[PDB]
């Protein structure tokens, strides 16, 4: 069959081709493997941006801050997107990348409960400063790419200190493809408010076996550049490796 070689070399071009540094870490039972064209991005912090939100709907949901249903309305100002201006469920904003939503999730929960949450789960750095609506864009909180799909492997297979009822809602908020079987639920990420800005793209697979396996892409977002670039440069590299 192909060799580790040619998969690293293969995988490595898609960041190349991109014209960007990256990385995409991979889980399979407990084994991480790491491929890309920036291999030390692995262990080195970044803001989460959107991935945080996740994380921000277990807490909310968890802590009774909002349910899977309620409509969290668009209060008529004027948003970065048009398409973030209407009324949308946690689900939807989160397919949406909803941040205004979001936002609102996180005061509701307020600073004190968002602080001793973030370290309940040990997310990343664990710090979220002082202002509880914008510390997963600007800092201080920061996640390497290995937490990341660690915490993606503890949500697929349900072992984070929530719920199981909660991390299914959130889950199911998740699906973003189905290809030849396999389900991948990931949460896109891209932190704008920071330089340079960081690309992020969390998640795992589901194969038609039941098993699941975790990833992280992590890559730097110039100007001029696709979001899509994350999706392609994941779904490149899954199949590459057969896992989808
Ligand atoms: C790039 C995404 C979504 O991805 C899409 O390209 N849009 C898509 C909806 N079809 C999204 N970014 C994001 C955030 C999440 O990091 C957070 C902010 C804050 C301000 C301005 C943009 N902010 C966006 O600006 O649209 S990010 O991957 O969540």
């Amino acid at each position: 069959h192909i060799s580790s070689q040619q998969h690293e070399k293969a995988i490595k071009s898609y960041f190349d081709e991109a014209q960007t540094q990256g990385v995409i870490i991979i889980k399979e039972g407990k084994n991480l493997s790491t491929y890309g064209n920036a291999l030390a991005r692995a262990n080195k912090e970044y803001v989460p941006a959107s991935t945080f939100k996740m994380l921000n709907a277990l807490i909310g949901l968890e802590n009774h801050k909002a349910t899977t249903n309620e409509i969290f309305k668009w209060d008529g100002k004027k948003r970065t997107y048009p398409m973030w201006e209407k009324d949308m469920t946690l689900g939807e904003a989160m397919a949406l990348s909803a941040v205004p939503v979001y936002q609102e999730l996180a005061r509701r929960t307020g600073l004190e409960l968002m602080q001793k949450e973030v370290k309940r789960v040990n997310f990343g750095n664990t710090n979220i400063g002082t202002q509880v609506d914008n510390f997963w864009l600007v800092g201080p909180l920061k996640i390497t790419p290995v937490q990341e799909v660690n915490f993606a492997d503890d949500l697929a297979h349900n072992r984070l200190p929530f719920k199981l009822e909660t991390q299914e809602e959130v889950k199911k908020m998740l699906l973003i493809k189905e290809v030849n079987g396999s389900k991948i639920y990931a949460k896109s990420g891209w932190g704008m408010g920071v330089t340079p800005q960081v690309g992020w793209l969390t998640g795992w697979v589901e194969q038609a076996n039941g098993k699941k396996i975790p990833f992280s892409l992590n890559l730097e977002m110039k100007e001029g550049m696709s979001g899509s670039i994350r999706n392609e440069i994941t779904y490149k590299s899954l199949e590459n490796l057969g896992i989808i």
